[PDB]
């Protein structure tokens, strides 16, 4: 069919091909052989570039962002662009590893008997087809259930409830209770009864008085099972969820599990037992999407990263977001182009705003946009941001040649070696201006052949670049002095190469052409 896109996972060995016909295809990063194909239950172009500074998978839909995490050495995508739903009948999707969908089938066939439960009939049914159809794909496959909310929620709170009776510690708990909390997660619509989420935990935390200690941190003490219930001014009382056990007054030297350990050496949870804990592993590898705007109801332009704790799309309407996707993906910050700016106005010597182009910068953080700004002329801008908010501390105008060139900007990326930043602008046969962190350009280049236009961009660790024209051929290439290294050609009429990516585990470029061929070239 098609593949269209490329991005390489380097914590796992696999790259993320997205498809013409909107799905993901994850193929082997040493082999080459397929593990897995993957619709990800979106509603136009599927993205699923693979963020480094951030170490996420950030798939990005027309309308909204998904940001998946790995989990046990894979992604699950059968659902990465799922957004919440509002009505308990709504149809929510979640999918299972196989291994975790057989601990809910057999905990279902030969454990418990939740039997009755409300519409359990079409959650059997799921399961035991979603195992048939599966009987390195295997670990990556997965059977997804769709399922009215409520039906999957009493499913799952009956398998907790009932393996929790039982007391016969089994695989289904844990996977029971990772479907309660992707389901909680599902509708957003201290209770010692929701801790048993590494998540809710954390959160707990919010008055933990030892920041400062090196090993007693709230990320590792939730981690350990511990959950904050002070219960005076000051208070370091952590309990486990399961354990029942109870510790104050904490020093510097501590350890979660240490303490946990010696404190209580019978807990499930610290003995490494199955029970109803759900790691922060799996929250952040199955959290679901979220919409930029308010409603949700625009189409999704820019989902630019930046190279330290955040990540920024654009709407068409003008809206931005800003999530803290550090790990929580929590909107940090929603604001608003307006291009009748008091930067704007000037910079132009009615009018519209556009951006086509994002990036955040660290070594105080901006937001760097790359803007398209319409009276009737047009001039491509690049706009900086606060977030730190909403207030646009620089309008740049590019220089002259862009307001009669009919030119757009098509990519922002910071320099491989960093303290500098790399425009490209293409026509609404390019040109790539370079700009010194600002801690008119510090240079400039204009390729004219229309064969030679860009389709993408890699930044090679001024580094390295690695791009893809029009005509097929990847150009892999130093930015020092815009030599060209190996204009790789495309192979059989000529099948067009479309982008690339670099293996930084088995250090073989990849490259995919337009027919969906994946051709391996080595540095």
């Amino acid at each position: 069919d098609g593949l269209h896109s490329l991005s390489y996972h380097p914590a796992l060995n696999a790259i993320l091909a997205v498809t013409s016909r909107g799905t993901i295809k994850v193929i082997d990063g040493t082999s080459g052989a397929t593990l897995q194909a993957s619709a990800l239950s979106a509603k136009g172009q599927v993205k699923c570039q693979y963020i480094s500074a951030v170490d996420k998978v950030i798939f990005v839909d027309d309308y909204a962002v998904g940001c998946r995490k790995d989990l046990n050495g894979i992604l699950l995508l059968d659902t990465a662009l799922q957004t919440p739903v509002s009505k308990q009948d709504d149809v929510v999707q979640l999918e299972l590893p196989v291994t975790e969908a057989q601990q809910l089938l057999s905990a279902c066939l030969e454990k418990v008997d939740i039997s009755s439960t409300e519409g359990y009939d079409l959650f059997i049914t799921q399961l035991k087809d979603g195992l048939k159809n599966t009987s390195k794909v295997a670990k990556w496959a997965t059977v997804t259930f769709h399922l009215p909310h409520h039906v999957l929620k009493s499913i799952a709170s009956a398998i907790v409830n009932e393996l929790k009776k039982i007391n016969q510690n089994v695989a289904a708990l844990p996977v029971a209770s990772s479907v309660m909390d992707r389901l909680s997660y599902l509708l957003p619509s201290v209770d010692r009864s929701l801790m048993y989420s590494e998540a809710n935990r954390r959160e707990t935390f919010t008055s933990w008085p030892h920041v400062g200690y090196r090993w007693a941190q709230p990320d590792p003490m939730a981690q350990a099972g511990f959950y904050h219930q002070p219960a005076s001014s000051g208070d370091d009382r952590a309990m486990c969820f399961t354990c029942s056990v109870c510790l104050v007054c904490w020093e510097p030297t501590d350890e979660p599990w240490s303490e946990h350990e010696r404190h209580s050496p019978n807990c499930p949870f610290v003995k490494g037992e199955h029970t109803q804990n759900v790691p922060l592993s799996v929250t952040l590898a199955t959290s679901p999407a979220q919409f930029p705007c308010t409603d949700g109801t625009d189409r999704i332009s820019c989902f630019g990263s930046g190279s330290c704790h955040f990540l920024a799309a654009a709407t068409k309407r003008g809206k931005i977001c800003i999530w803290d996707v550090s790990k929580l993906m929590k909107v940090h910050l929603k604001f608003e182009i307006n291009a009748y700016d008091p930067a704007i106005v000037q910079q132009l010597i009615e009018v519209s705003l556009d951006i086509t182009a994002l990036s955040i910068l660290q070594q105080f953080p901006c937001l760097l946009a790359g803007g398209l700004l319409t009276y009737r002329r047009t001039l491509p801008v690049l706009l900086l941001y606060s977030i730190k908010p909403g207030t646009l501390v620089q309008c740049l105008r590019l220089p002259k040649f862009a307001e009669e060139e009919n030119l757009c900007i098509d990519s922002i990326t910071p320099c491989a070696d960093g303290i500098h930043l790399l425009v490209g602008l293409r026509t609404c046969g390019g040109y790539l201006v370079l700009y010194k962190m600002n801690y008119e350009p510090i240079k400039i280049q204009h390729i004219k052949d229309p064969q030679d236009t860009i389709t993408s961009l890699i930044l090679l660790p001024l580094g390295h670049l690695v791009i893809t024209t029009q005509g097929g051929y990847v150009k892999i290439l130093d930015l020092s002095n815009f030599e060209i290294l190996a204009k790789v050609e495309p192979p059989k009429e000529q099948d067009t190469f479309v982008s690339v990516i670099y293996c930084s585990g088995t250090d073989r470029l990849c490259a995919c052409t337009k027919g969906g061929e994946l051709h391996f070239l080595q540095i």
